[PDB]
């Protein structure tokens, strides 16, 4: 689990998505696994408008932080799952660090802010849905 609070935003995992989300629905994108939610309280995390490679991710499975570097966002090819069939998932960054199913959620962070959040996993890789391209969360 996990999510970013900008303004009146939340983001989360599309395949986590609660009712109250999808009740409350500002947008959707299944091939980027990102849902956008509106909220009466005000958020205060910073998104990062950046292209840094180098970052920090938050890994519940472990309780800890790793530092990792991290692809630039692109389209890679995500195995099925109970929540989508095979399918190329699109702005996905990957980096070599652990990660299980219910790690989706967690934040990576570089020093200018929220990059994404966890989402993809398998064979010592770990997949982040970028953030950073919607401008929108701001204003
Ligand atoms: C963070 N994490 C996620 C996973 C693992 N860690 C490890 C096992 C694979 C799993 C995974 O890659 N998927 C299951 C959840 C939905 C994902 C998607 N966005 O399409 C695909
Ligand atoms: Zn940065």
């Amino acid at each position: 689990s996990g999510a970013i609070y900008v303004g009146n935003y939340r983001v989360v995992n599309r395949h986590l998505a609660t009712h109250n989300d999808w009740a409350n629905l500002v947008w959707e994108d299944s091939s980027r696994d990102l849902l956008v939610s509106s909220t009466t309280a005000q958020g205060c995390d910073t998104i990062a408008r950046c292209d840094c490679q180098t970052g920090v991710y938050y890994c519940s499975s472990r309780r800890k932080h790793y530092p990792v570097s991290f692809s630039k966002p692109s389209l890679i090819f995500v195995e099925a799952s109970e929540y989508y069939p095979a399918r190329y998932q699109s702005h996905l960054m990957l980096a070599v660090g652990h990660s299980e199913p219910g790690d989706c959620g967690g934040i990576l962070r570089c020093q200018h802010g929220v990059v994404g959040i966890v989402s993809t996993g398998g064979n010592g890789l770990v997949g982040f849905a970028d953030v950073r391209d919607l401008l929108w969360l701001d204003e």
